């Protein structure tokens, strides 16, 4: 067919991946949409087709038409294991995907506590602003439901060092947001924190 890899990736196909990689072709070959293998197995959450990808040099920053990489969408989607892969082979923690955010955001978004524990630990600058005027601070608020993942998602941002008086766009505090919620344990951690 017309672009092979992208198959073998998609099918999590590593005996055909391994065959394909032998040719010493491009590995970061991009398909009729503009994608790269990688990203192909890593929408899929393909594990050890993502390795393969990977240890052979695979770009792990390239972007598609949506402005996803495969470290933006790993995080993003708390696919941990491909994250974790990305983080040792060149993840640039500066990228952003197509709503200005970090990978970090999405995954405090979606509460996904250990993805947001991972990329803290990495150096993911807490304090980054989206282009919704949000950081993770203030999505885990306003998209989160105040619960568990997401009152450990806040905490571990605000023990890292996020600045809980980064307001929105409007100029809506996290204590406001909080508030507003009566999200009662997010405003006390965002209190001891020095939230106004
Ligand atoms: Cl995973
Ligand atoms: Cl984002
Ligand atoms: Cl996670």
């Amino acid at each position: 067919d017309e672009y092979p890899l992208h198959m073998a990736a998609a099918n999590d196909d590593i005996q055909l991946i391994k065959h394909i990689l032998s040719q010493k072709t491009l590995i970061d070959a991009r398909d009729e949409t503009g994608s790269t293998a990688l990203m192909v197995a890593t929408r899929a959450n393909n594990i050890h087709a993502a390795h393969m990808l990977i240890e052979a040099g695979a770009d792990v920053n390239a972007k598609d038409n949506i402005q996803d990489s495969p470290y933006l969408y790993a995080g993003a989607q708390g696919y941990l294991k491909i994250l974790r892969m990305t983080l040792m082979h060149g993840a640039d923690l500066k990228s952003t995907n197509r709503y200005g955010g970090t990978a970090l955001i999405p995954a405090a978004e979606r509460g996904h506590v250990e993805t947001v524990r991972t990329l803290i630990a990495a150096g993911v600058n807490v304090n980054h602003v989206n282009n919704l005027g949000w950081t993770a601070l203030l999505e885990a608020i306003i998209l989160g439901n105040g619960k568990s993942n997401y009152q450990q998602i806040v905490a571990l941002l605000l023990k890292a060092g996020a600045n809980p008086n980064l307001a929105d766009k409007d100029g809506i505090t996290p204590l406001q947001h909080a508030r507003t919620r009566g999200y009662r344990e997010i405003e006390k951690l965002l209190l001891v924190a020095g939230a106004k």
